[PDB]
């Protein structure tokens, strides 16, 4: 699923779906012809560049909105670090063996740093594209 | 109006509806007992400090999200500027003839400039606060 978040809320950095795809933000500029704002973003999956332009909306008389898509996070327990995947588990209880974890700001390595000192705490945030499911980050709850 | 916006969108200088008043957030904690997040901010109209903690949802299995309120900015033409206020109007031609500019990052000089330089294309974002309005910030269309 997706979140509608407002143009003046996102920063470089942020992950939103560029042209269908979860991707982490690396431009943002401004149209001279329209004022809407592009984003340059990274594939989160496939490592691709895609553009796309912000949507302005005019919901009430002298209110004018400019808004993207941001992913939908789920959060999943962490049962078993094997090889570069991990075991997580749903909250309704469903097991994922499988689970790949994304190669971007060591997030590999903090993990298993907070996995080895306090396994129960441990989350993982984890998008899904067409079926496909991710960790892309990681909490302490 | 308010719009919903997700915790992990808010950074500091923001603004947010904080104990029903549109404050600017300058300092982000978060509680060790709970996992809210904590927003310390300066209220636009009074200056006065207050604080909130954000409200967090389970929508769907294995989705939590933690959210905080912000104003919906309306925006205005600008007509006239008088003394340190402002003739402005608004999509609907309702006209508004001493609206106040907020003394924050130099925002009566900018305008000052723009208006002097392109009347028609400049617009101010006003916030509300219970009738009272404000303009917080500035777009050239």
């Amino acid at each position: 699923q997706t979140v509608t978040i407002p143009c003046h809320h996102i920063r470089l950095g942020d992950i939103l779906i560029l042209q269908g795809r979860p991707c982490q933000v690396i431009r943002i500029s401004t149209s001279a012809a329209t004022g809407q704002h592009r984003y340059l973003g990274v594939d989160l999956f496939t490592k691709q560049l895609h553009e796309e332009s912000s949507f302005v909306s005019n919901p009430a008389p002298s209110v004018v909105v400019q808004t993207m898509l941001g992913p939908v996070f789920k959060q999943y327990r962490v049962l078993d670090m094997q090889d570069g995947s991990i075991v997580a588990m749903t909250e309704t209880g469903d097991v994922k063996q499988n689970l790949p974890v994304i190669d971007q700001s060591s997030l590999w390595n903090r993990l298993q740093k907070a996995f080895e000192s306090g396994r129960g705490s441990v989350r993982v945030l984890v998008v899904s594209d067409h079926g496909r499911e991710m960790a892309v980050d990681m909490k302490v709850v």
